[PDB]
């Protein structure tokens, strides 16, 4: 990833470049260049090089010419543009201040609600840089029909979210069942299994069993990836990670509060229901602390341990025929 | 119209029954229910049926079979889900309060800004439809592509409106050339284009050149559709229309204003500009009263004339080879 990371934000110049040249719509135009600078950039850009490295672990490499290769840098950044897209989006909802500790965009000064509109030409340029780069490809529908489907795993599993957690606090709806069916809706799909099986498709890799053990691998993955979100949030050091978190404060459904619960005697329980979400620092480090007394952290490692053990013996039975490397790669960006 | 009315809202119930049916996501799929529910229902459905009747002109009836006229109903269907989306976006954008005297979803206890989301499923269900009834059609890709390249086009004609209009007021941002594109972009080609090239398609009428023969004729109908709905906003008897008409209050960019600016003597500019669009009636009573001082209900009734021997003379010299009739059934709804 660190040398290929450099040629993929090269990129992102020319992907602009295209989706901005009928002259009526030009301050329109204008404004959807912004709309791209501003959110499409300023992340890892993991899930979009996932794309590209896949890409070359999968073509024999005399099947990689420099358009082959445009074509994978272009879907790498589809799938930023989708990530991109659902959190405009998904900061609007929330009512959140900064992302990546920039201020939001739907914030910034006279753009507000018209964000949503923003939000909606992320979308649609996903679908505009396909039909430019590859509508003459044999794998061309199999990708379209991969983001509609990742757009709407991730919108189904936002759903399940805001009614699980509506900042409203109820901790009868934060079961384990569920906080599983929210990871795997909102995140795992596009940000694990997305970028590989765009990947596969661009390779001639289309068999349904195929993509369904790529996908039984991903989304395993994609579960322990957010779980350890959610212990680092609180736990991480935070010059480490960069975030400094805000979970607990906002009712989140989070991994924490679901084993807390499971491991709560009564007494425990309306002590959690007094506290969980206060702005109030004492009420948030008092939750922090009966964390804590529970060896939260411990049942955290003990759960990595577990599932690093899984994700290997997972990868053992299905990613043949895959390079197993594919796979490996990404736990080990992961587990780090 | 009138017939066929009744078998498309007898189809709704089904095209609901199917994207309603992994139960960890029941609760989700509830929700999605009820989104559908209040959204897509309660218009005049003008849109969807126009593929429906558009459908029919277009294939000999020996080719409607019961299967064929279930995709025109489901694909009809998939325009109305289109125009559901932008709208429940748009009234949150607007900050709407009614939508067609009912509460905007977005306005409804409990619902808020989730509505973006909700927008956002609107918009997959086209997907999830046309995979579900026409996945295995010759023209199903043609379809993905129109609906794809119908919201782009849209969202574009939305930042245009946006960026022209901004709740700020600026009537040098007012002008024809402006005016024109936003129509087209932002209603024009999903409400005109859309509904009789899905038809197209559907029935293997897939030519660029025919289908650019009938973009000629329909986005010119559009035109005058939103031009008339502008004069009818301030106009029409408001019983007969429905709508008792917010525009001028709005600081829409409305084609009575863009005629009123070519019109205006200095005097008139700078009382146009302490006037449009101040909550109370007098300032409002006051603007009503310039446009009938310099005779725009006139200048409209001359415009609608005009546009109507511009529109047979398209279909003349357009239309073939599809039956005119395609044209003419809807240049009668907009016409009267
Ligand atoms: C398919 C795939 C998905 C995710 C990742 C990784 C993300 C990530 C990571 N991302 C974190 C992160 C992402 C963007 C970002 C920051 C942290 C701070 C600046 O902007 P997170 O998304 O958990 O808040 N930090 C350290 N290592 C990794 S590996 C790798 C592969
Ligand atoms: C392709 C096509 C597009 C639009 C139409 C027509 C819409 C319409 C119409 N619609 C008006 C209307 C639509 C929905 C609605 C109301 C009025 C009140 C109840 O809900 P509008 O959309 O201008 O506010 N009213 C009377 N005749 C017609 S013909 C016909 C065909
Ligand atoms: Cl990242
Ligand atoms: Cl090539
Ligand atoms: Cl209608
Ligand atoms: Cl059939």
């Amino acid at each position: 990833y660190a040398q290929e990371k450099q040629d993929f934000v090269q990129h992102f110049s020319q992907i602009v470049r295209v989706l901005t040249e009928h002259p009526e719509i030009g301050d329109a135009i204008a404004r959807l260049k912004e709309v791209l600078e501003y959110n499409a950039i300023g992340g890892k850009y993991n899930r979009g090089l996932t794309v590209v490295v896949a890409f070359r672990e999968l073509v024999e490499p005399r099947k990689q010419d420099a358009d082959s290769l445009q074509r994978a840098w272009t879907v790498g950044w589809c799938v930023e543009l989708l990530q991109a897209f659902f959190l405009v989006a998904d900061d609007i909802m929330d009512s959140s201040l900064t992302r990546r500790g920039q201020i939001c965009w739907y914030q910034k000064p006279g753009v507000g609600l018209d964000a949503i509109n923003d939000a909606n030409l992320l979308e649609a340029c996903i679908y505009r840089l396909l039909k430019l780069y590859c509508r003459e490809q044999p794998y061309y529908l199999n990708l379209i029909e991969l983001f509609l489907q990742s757009s709407y795993q991730t919108e189904i599993g936002q759903t399940l979210d805001l009614l699980t957690a509506p900042q409203n606090v109820d901790l009868v709806r934060f079961t384990e069942k569920r906080y599983k069916s929210i990871v795997k809706y909102k995140t795992a799909f596009y940000s694990f299994y997305l970028p590989i099986a765009a990947a596969m498709y661009m390779a001639g890799i289309d068999g349904e069993k195929e993509h369904a053990n790529a996908k039984k691998i991903l989304l395993e993955m994609g579960e322990f990836f957010q779980i350890q979100d959610d212990y680092l949030d609180l736990f991480g050091d935070p010059s480490v990670t960069g975030k400094i978190g805000t979970d607990i404060q906002d009712n989140k459904c989070s991994w924490l509060v679901v084993q807390c619960l499971q491991r709560a005697t009564p007494e425990q329980y309306q002590i959690l229901k007094e506290n969980y979400g206060q702005k109030e620092a004492e009420k948030v480090a008092r939750v922090k602390a009966l964390y804590e007394e529970l060896d939260l952290p411990a049942v955290f490692l003990q759960y990595e341990e577990d599932s690093y053990s899984h994700i290997m013996a997972l990868i053992e039975q299905y990613a043949a025929p895959l390079p197993p490397a594919v796979f490996l790669g990404l736990a080990r960006k992961i587990y780090k």
